[PDB]
């Protein structure tokens, strides 16, 4: 039985396995190679993953996400208190630790962040067991490079609750570097600087690593923990909500379900705009029985996000400054995260790096799990 690599992500999680010399990223039971890091509770059910994310429109107060923003933190931490103001679910304090509060089968229940993340890990373990047959024993789990020991330990605790032997907790950018074999490339010293540009659903991370004799050293990190694909979706939502109001004289703003359904449609369209120059929006009965069918272009999407896309270069500059490197001293640039599929992002980054080709042959939203799966097989 092989060990698995799990990317336990802020917005999505991904599981891979290394068998017969190669990594397979494992599809879940809806056929998807990534699974939303979502857990929903009702009077009769606990849903995890696609099932949870797909019903958030109908169940916003008891659908938990963003547990990674709480894990290993204290309730009174400024980051926790700030994030709470933007979540539809309730967070409370128990012994100084944050817990999410939900209604579940006739009772108010509270869960530690590591309990929620354990539910997600159990789903990833179950996906892997459906794929492999039998029971999974061991896993490498990834975390952001900036995670402190409390955050790492709480992630380990989620693994323990799930019943996994956590072989190692490794950093996300290191996992990405491992996926590209950057620790097995070259023999002479020098010119071993890699920049990992990781733009996901909720966070943006730039990391510079130097890799000598198979030893990864994190030289610098930069980014924005509140910049990701969800923010690009929201720019579309504002734009298209204005359009619906203009065309149909109805303001969907006060209706949570309508806004959520438009947001889902926008995320779908956004993904399409990474490979096509136009995308359709088709929402039956968006508001008061009125359908919203429309079209959006890649160009318009880029305009709606022009500042956010261009702004990703600032953390790159900062990471370079902190590492005491010039952009010309980066030997490899690696794209990680689903949002790095956006053509304009790729173009801005490649232009910043003076035309240098980017590493993107591994699906960017799978690269962390891929490297975790490689490392798990190595650790046996
Ligand atoms: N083809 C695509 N084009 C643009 N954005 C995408 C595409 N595929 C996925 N995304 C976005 O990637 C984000 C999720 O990033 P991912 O790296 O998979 O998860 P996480 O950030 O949780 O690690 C979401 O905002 C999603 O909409
Ligand atoms: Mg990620």
């Amino acid at each position: 039985m092989p060990a698995i690599g799990i990317d336990l992500g802020t917005t999505y999680s991904c599981v891979g396995v290394f068998q017969h010399g190669k990594v397979e990223i494992i599809a879940n039971d809806q056929g998807n190679r990534t699974t939303p890091s979502y857990v929903a509770f009702t009077d009769t059910e606990r849903l995890i993953g696609d099932a949870a994310k797909n019903q958030v429109a109908m169940n916003p107060t008891n659908t938990i996400f963003d547990a990674k923003r709480l894990i290993g933190r204290k309730f009174e931490d400024a980051t926790v208190q700030s994030d709470m103001k933007h979540w539809p679910f309730r967070v409370v304090s128990e012994g100084g630790k944050p817990k999410v509060q939900v209604e579940y089968k006739g009772e108010t229940k509270t869960f530690f962040p590591e309990e929620i993340s354990s539910m997600v890990l159990t789903k990833m373990k179950e996906i892997a067991e459906a794929y492999l047959g039998g029971k999974v024993h061991s896993a490498v789990i990834t975390v952001p490079a900036y995670f402190n020991d409390s955050q790492r330990q709480a992630t380990k605790d989620a693994g323990t609750i799930t019943g996994l032997n956590v072989l190692r907790i490794i950093n996300e950018p290191t996992a990405a570097a491992i996926a590209y074999g950057l620790d097995k490339k070259g023999c002479a010293g020098g010119e071993k600087n890699v920049l990992i540009f990781d733009l996901g659903g909720g966070t943006f991370d730039v990391s510079i690593l130097t890799i000598e004799d198979g030893i990864f050293e994190v030289k610098s990190t930069a980014g924005d923990t509140h910049l990701g694909g969800e923010d690009f979706d929201n720019r579309m939502v504002s734009h298209l909500a204005e359009e619906f109001k203009r065309k149909h004289k109805k303001d969907i703003g006060p209706n949570k379900r309508a806004v959520r359904r438009l947001r889902t449609a926008c995320e779908r369209a956004k993904r399409t705009l990474s490979s096509s120059t136009q995308a359709s929006i088709e929402i039956d009965s968006l508001y008061e029985g009125v359908d919203f069918y429309t079209s959006i272009t890649r160009a318009r999407f880029e305009e709606l996000n022009a500042d956010l896309f261009r702004g990703t270069l600032e953390p790159v500059e900062k990471a370079l400054r902190d590492a005491k490197l010039d952009k010309g001293q980066i030997q490899e640039i690696v794209l990680v995260g689903g949002s790095t599929r956006i053509p304009k992002i790729q173009k801005l980054l490649q232009d910043f790096f003076n035309g240098k080709e980017l590493n993107k042959s591994i699906n960017p939203d799978e690269a962390v799990a891929y490297g975790a799966a490689v490392q798990a097989a190595i650790l046996i």
